[PDB]
């Protein structure tokens, strides 16, 4: 059968390696960008690549492989790190001036780390039907006897480290049963490495598509005329017996199946019209999911002024408006000499941020450092990079997250076909969504649902 696949990011790229290995080779893959990987994407930041999206394998260490570890630390040999977060006691900062007392801190992460234990006890004796889940929140709330969670500015940034800088929504929007404890780690392990290679982190699905695609054998890039740059798909009309799908070039196309990877965020926007209109029941699905946002700013100095050394990788700022510029990381191991600091904000800070200039947020950041570092002489920074995911209309955000209302029968919708249309993408992962190895096996399965109504008509 002919498949056209909406998407060249990572999902889209292992559907159709998926397809090919069962035979389905008349595949048409159509991206809206000019380059295929999607949410792996890397940048020139002060003469050095950066990630823009993902830049860590997570979950590695444990009872099972994570399926992408092998392929960066062994196929591709990416140079990586594994990060270590044990140090973070000596390093958060006050709101003005200087670090907090080292041992005040270990204790107020222990009893974050306890209460997040009692979660994990108590996520474990909820129904499957989800009838009795609860935020995050709710369950801070229930096993530390207050009517609020983390308050105080040093246990708000610590907990906004545990929770938004995983998820990217605050633990009272996140559903405490599809997250605590995530099938991530307790599959693949507690470990992360992150990705710091010039050719980036999407050079694994450039590896995945050299599998099946045609490359040049000088240049190494892709030339079969099965993948499409630049097609935006802006139509997909489906009937019983095929589809035709209309790019934003005024091209069409037709195919007796599509694959949508676009991301959840994507689907929730209407770039994509269906026609007919999707059911009531998947329409439903898509909006009570959340699609996140997650802003990693780089910055530049002329020169370094803040710690380096065992333990200074990670450092986080406690503002007593929460989440306001509060995670940083610094390179030493991996960008040495370069000066650069990267700090992370997500949700509303994401939003408000991409919405004003990036003059306007290094100033502000500015501001921030000054308070942290009072005894530097701070320069300002030379130059600054601010990721606009959520604004931009073939994204609409970073990866998804999973809301305290949603249960599993109703996260499955997602991942439902409507006729002749599929649906794939890491917010179909079943237990992963939200990572680029969830975004990797989405494609694998999503791709086996098709076979398997395609050709045994076992739908
Ligand atoms: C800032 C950020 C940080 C993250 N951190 C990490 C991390 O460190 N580790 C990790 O494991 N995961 C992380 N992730 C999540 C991970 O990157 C994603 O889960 C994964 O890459 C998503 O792949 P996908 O194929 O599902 O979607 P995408 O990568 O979005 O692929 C969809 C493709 O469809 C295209 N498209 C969209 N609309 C259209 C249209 N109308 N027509 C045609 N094509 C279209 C897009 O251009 C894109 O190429 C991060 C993501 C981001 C953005
Ligand atoms: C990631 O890959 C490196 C690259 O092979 C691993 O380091 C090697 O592992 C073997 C295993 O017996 C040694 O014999 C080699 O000497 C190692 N090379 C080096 C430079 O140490 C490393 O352990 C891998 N990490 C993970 C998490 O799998």
């Amino acid at each position: 059968p002919r498949v056209i696949v909406v998407g060249a990011g990572m999902s889209g790229i292992s559907a159709a390696k998926r397809l090919s290995e069962a035979g389905i080779t008349d595949l048409l893959i159509l991206e809206a960008t000019d380059h295929i990987g999607g949410r792996m994407h890397k940048t020139n930041f002060a003469g050095i690549n950066v990630e823009l999206g993902a830049n860590w394998v997570e979950g590695v260490n444990g009872g099972k492989m994570n399926p992408i570890w092998p392929i960066v630390n062994s196929t591709l040999k990416l140079r990586n790190f594994r990060s270590d977060f044990d140090y973070l006691a000596q390093n958060v900062y006050k709101e003005d001036g200087g670090v907090y007392d080292e041992d005040y801190v270990q204790k107020r992460i222990e009893l974050a780390d306890s209460v997040e234990e009692m979660g994990e006890k108590l996520s474990a004796t909820l129904h499957a039907s989800g009838r009795d889940d609860m935020s995050i929140l709710a369950m801070q709330r229930l096993n530390e006897h207050q009517p609020n969670g983390p308050a105080t500015p040093v246990d708000m940034v610590v907990d906004y480290y545990k929770f938004d800088y995983e998820f990217a929504e605050p633990p009272r929007v996140t559903s405490l049963q599809n997250t605590v404890p995530l099938a991530t780690f307790s599959d693949f392990g507690d470990d992360v490495y992150f990705v710091a290679d010039q050719r980036g982190y999407e050079a694994v699905v450039y590896y995945l598509a050299g599998q099946y695609l045609k490359t040049d054998d000088k240049s190494g890039k892709i030339v079969d005329p099965r993948l499409q740059l630049n097609k935006v798909v802006r139509e997909i009309k489906y009937s019983p017996g095929g589809v035709t799908v209309k790019t934003e070039d005024n091209s069409v196309y037709s195919a007796d199946y599509v694959m949508v990877s676009a991301s959840l965020g994507v689907l929730q926007s209407d770039l994509i019209q269906f026609k007919p209109k999707l059911p009531t029941w998947k329409v439903r699905a898509i909006y009570q999911f959340d699609m996140a946002v997650y802003t990693k700013i780089f910055l530049k100095f002329p020169r370094k002024f803040w710690p380096e050394g065992k333990g200074r990788e990670f450092f986080l700022y406690a503002s007593s408006r929460r989440g306001y510029y509060g995670v940083w990381q610094e390179f030493e191991k991996q960008y040495p000499d370069a000066n650069v600091l990267l700090v992370t904000v997500t949700d509303e800070e994401s939003r408000r941020i991409e919405q004003q200039s990036d003059e306007q947020t290094k100033a502000e950041i500015m501001q921030v450092l000054r308070k942290m570092f009072p005894g530097k002489d701070v320069p300002d920074a030379t130059d600054i990079l601010v990721p606009r995911w959520w604004s931009d209309r073939f994204y609409k955000g970073t990866f998804s997250n999973w809301p305290v209302g949603v249960n599993r029968y109703e996260y499955d919708q997602l991942r439902a076909p409507v006729g002749r249309v599929y649906f794939t993408g890491e917010h179909t992962s079943e237990h992963y969504n939200g990572y680029v190895h969830g975004a990797y096996l989405s494609g694998i399965d999503s791709a086996e649902i098709l076979i398997n109504c395609a050709q045994k008509k076992m739908c």
